[PDB]
């Protein structure tokens, strides 16, 4: 019963948003991507408009406004990280609430600036933090309600990844922000507010550091280099995900959309800590570990 | 075992080519597409190089030549239709056989120019004509040849395939990129009709727009009335809402019944498969249709969907 | 003193707009082009911001609104023809008046739609018709107006503009971006004829293709036989001839255009409607055989 | 008489190459740029082919090879810095000598790679080092070489105003431009080598996306240098009068200060500058790009660093 536009519609994650919109009984009425290979749209929302240039998308969305039945209600955003800010800004200024992929924006300063536009427009920004709706993360949050937290995320990526916008630091904002953000969000959701934040290693392939919460001591390691795979996993799974609490090794998008639509979306105030966390990590100066704070893989 | 590069790797058909290369026991060593949303490749060929600019692709391919174990053997092409010609030229000039999607190229003159490059480079161009490998099509071709009845088959071909608004905003909607309905949407149906029914003798067009076209073909063994559309509105009454695509091909009133990209690759790799001389017939057919001056339908030659046009 | 944005800033005609803004005493504060090869801007307005993506230009322009000192007054548009419409729409919706190159838009329906936005936004669209400022066109307009013959002037117009291989590889060679010969090549000539000779009564086309066209226009004051081509084969790298009763017409205007807009004397949708209707008709016309000697001699 | 192609033909520096081709009596037969706003070509080479996609440019250039009268002889390159390498490689592999803008490439390993390609293709790469052609630099080189027991004290300052657009362009992307020292400074470092010999020490004091400064010691010179695209760095007397300030002082004395057409004449006369000539300045900027900043000592700071 609500009308959505989808920006980034031809990319990897966009079909999950297309599916969420359909599965909550809603309508994708406009889609925009600078690449035109988007035919998957016909299998889900065959009557959607499509645009490859933002000028034409924006004019169409503005014309829809003239009729309360046709007007957009939401703009969903799955574009590259650096474009989230102006896509959100335009979405709010169209008179829409906005649903945006993580990382939401790179800096707390940008959050303050979007909160300005929220107030000017009377509209709201929501962020996909889908791990929070997950039954095991809540349980551990419920359960925790100072733990020994060790986090490894190593996800094999082929040569294409560094040739994509995901490998351009100015478009992606780096490993911590692009690959780690929702894992930092998760650690705050379980183990409260951050008190210390130190970085031991950083490259285009990988990153490693120490985070101290009210309730957790967290050592962390992120990588897109297959060679970081433990001997024990090479040859089998392309991804090694290991989160232990004191030693104990611990769809969602449609759910995320459900919560947003019911008025329980995650907004700027909710996204703020993790944006702060990764922003510090991005600019932080590397320092040799101590106190056994440095991830074992370092 | 053989080394492949893939041009157009981020698009819709590309994963069929990646699967064909893997399933035939070969290796995709390099891929190129101007769009970088190509992560599907990791699920099939995790070790492939990837480029978004032709200049870097070409330097890498050239470096691979230095060692006979690493040199490319084939360049597969799934780019937009207008880019087939230069992609093929480049592939042959890199010292590779070339596998290219249909429509191969839009004109017979361009086929002649490609055959020159094959002679110069001593490499060969193959075209994907995957329906030729289909059992039912093979069966009907053989049913037709052995029956050698004295009357032509009466064939009605209708293929209406719903396209949303994105399709006409894409290259497939730019006539200078796609080369139009008959060439982009119809070429493999025309080739199938040739493969089964022999040489084309007459080629007439009754209607042509960016959405749809209709005409009449006469082959040695068939009279074919045809209609092609990407307009959902042309879907017959019974099919609408229930299904996006309507494909009907009747032969003397009876409806025809019918991993073919993998089979295509097997056949090429087995010393068979289809070159310029095989693709030539269909390219001539669509070249004529694309540039045809429309004529009024005579003689019961109009497909039933054009019945109300000026005559 | 007025704040300008310029869209299409890295292109061929753009520096005339940059110089017009500077020379009238105003300020280019924002510029946007998908191509970043824009260094010329330093030599005319060293202080302009620049953007390569519409997303970023639009956010910046919106933010400028928050202070009346920094807010944009005008958005000037030098983009390819098919982009004029959405660029104009966005400009008006940012709260700016809009100055757009010819051809303004391809159809009168689009003019109606833009007049709707003018009313929604309380802003105005102006079109560059800079030939209207040329002394020779003004003198002929005044001569036609003063002379009292009941018989129309007989005008033959020929314009053949050939260019190198790059031209047809550009958006100017894509009929879906350019809108074709009458519209991209002819529009300012049809405007000039209207400006000098009054209302168009009859508009007929004798030949048309993606490369040349020819037809016959009858105005209140003139019978006009016209031929336009980008094909150098047609040359008798440019030939321009406008004859009035057998006599040859004898011939920075963009800075003048800007002075006139800033003076409240710009040409709006009502003024550009005539040439847009003329070219719209020509673009989709069904050809007719030339009769009554209405055929340009080149056909 | 020689046939040229020009890659990057729609850009800022391109028309200087078009003029060099024309004024040495040669023919620009093909041009390629991803942007189509290139009509300046008609004023100089109205018969040139033009392409916006490399695939079509390459096919056309390969077809020209069929007839020795139409075959390309040279490919000239003025594309963004990161594309110099693959453009040069394609040029040599088409059977053409290549003329490439500075910075030639960013690393000495890339130079070694391009020399392999020279050897495989039997063609040559030449580079635009146009300050060597400057009467005033040639004079100082030989002045310096006939004399002196002592080094020359040199301060080099180059400040060239760039507005907001510059860092929005490829010139502002480190992975496309290779940074200020490399993009803006490389032909100065070459000049200093040309005149004062081998580099002994290379120290960097400041680096940002707008400017840089450091200290180079050569066999015959101690050189304090400062480069900037920030108009605020201009000396007060120049602000408002000119957008560029270029100063090279040698023992406190100001050096006494079309070069594209000259560079082309030299290359066509067999006196072009190759990989071996460009290697020194490529090494110098490669070091600067990767250097850890150190405080200035022993008065080695350029005054503008302060
Ligand atoms: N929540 C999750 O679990 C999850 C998983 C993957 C990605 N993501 C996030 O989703 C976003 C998309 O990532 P992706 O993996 O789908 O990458 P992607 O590169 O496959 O898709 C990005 C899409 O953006 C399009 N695009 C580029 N510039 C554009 C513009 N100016 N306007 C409109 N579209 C433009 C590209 O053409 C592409 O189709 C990123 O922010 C990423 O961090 C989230
Ligand atoms: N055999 C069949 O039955 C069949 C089925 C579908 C498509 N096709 C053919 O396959 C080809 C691709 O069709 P598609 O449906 O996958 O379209 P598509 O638009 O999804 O894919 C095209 C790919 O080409 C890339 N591309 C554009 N310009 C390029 C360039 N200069 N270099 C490299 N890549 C470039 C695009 O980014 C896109 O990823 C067409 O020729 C089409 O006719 C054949
Ligand atoms: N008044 C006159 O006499 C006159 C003369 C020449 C051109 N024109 C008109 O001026 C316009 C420009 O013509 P031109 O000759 O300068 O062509 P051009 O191709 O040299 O310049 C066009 C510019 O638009 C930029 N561009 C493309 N898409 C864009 C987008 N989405 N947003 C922003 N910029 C984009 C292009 O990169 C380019 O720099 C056309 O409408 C043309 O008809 C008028
Ligand atoms: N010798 C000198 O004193 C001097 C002076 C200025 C520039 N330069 C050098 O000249 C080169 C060009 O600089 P510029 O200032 O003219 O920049 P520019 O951005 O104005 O020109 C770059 C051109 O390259 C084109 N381009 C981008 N990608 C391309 C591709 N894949 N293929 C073909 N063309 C492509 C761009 O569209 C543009 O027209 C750089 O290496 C620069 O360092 C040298």
């Amino acid at each position: 019963m609500k009308n959505f536009a989808l920006i980034g519609a031809a990319g990897y994650i966009a079909p999950r948003h297309m599916r969420a919109i359909k599965d909550t009984g809603n309508c994708l009425v406009s889609a925009y991507d600078i690449n035109d290979s988007v035919g998957i749209i016909d299998s889900i929302s065959p009557q959607s408009e499509f645009f490859t240039e933002f000028e034409f998308f924006l004019d169409h969305a503005s014309n829809l406004k003239r009729d309360s039945a046709t007007a957009l209600d939401y703009v969903s955003i799955c574009s590259p990280n650096y474009l989230h800010y102006p896509h959100i800004a335009a979405g709010l200024r169209l008179g829409c609430d906005v649903i945006c992929e993580k990382p939401l924006v790179p800096t707390p300063e940008m959050l303050d600036q979007l909160a300005v536009i929220e107030r000017e427009t009377d509209k709201r920004l929501y962020n996909i933090l889908q791990l929070r709706h997950h039954q095991a993360i809540i349980a551990l949050k419920d359960k925790v309600a100072k733990y020994e937290v060790d986090l490894t995320y190593i996800t094999s990526r082929g040569n294409w990844y560094l040739k994509s916008w995901k490998g351009d630091p100015r478009k992606s904002f780096g490993v911590a922000t692009n690959i780690g953000v929702h894992f930092y969000d998760m650690l705050h959701f379980i183990f409260g507010k951050l008190q210390r934040n130190v970085v031991h290693f950083t490259s285009e392939y990988k990153t490693a550091g120490y985070l101290e919460y009210e309730q957790a001591r967290v050592r962390w390691f992120l990588s897109v280099d297959a060679n970081d795979l433990p001997e024990s996993v090479k040859g089998k799974k392309p991804t090694y995900r290991s989160i232990t609490v004191n030693g104990e090794e611990m769809d969602l998008h449609t759910t995320s959309y459900e919560e947003i639509l019911a008025g329980r979306g995650y907004g700027i105030d909710d996204a703020r800590h993790c944006v702060e966390t990764v922003n510090t990590i991005r600019s932080a100066v590397i320092v040799p570990a101590s106190d056994n704070e440095g991830h074992p893989f370092v």
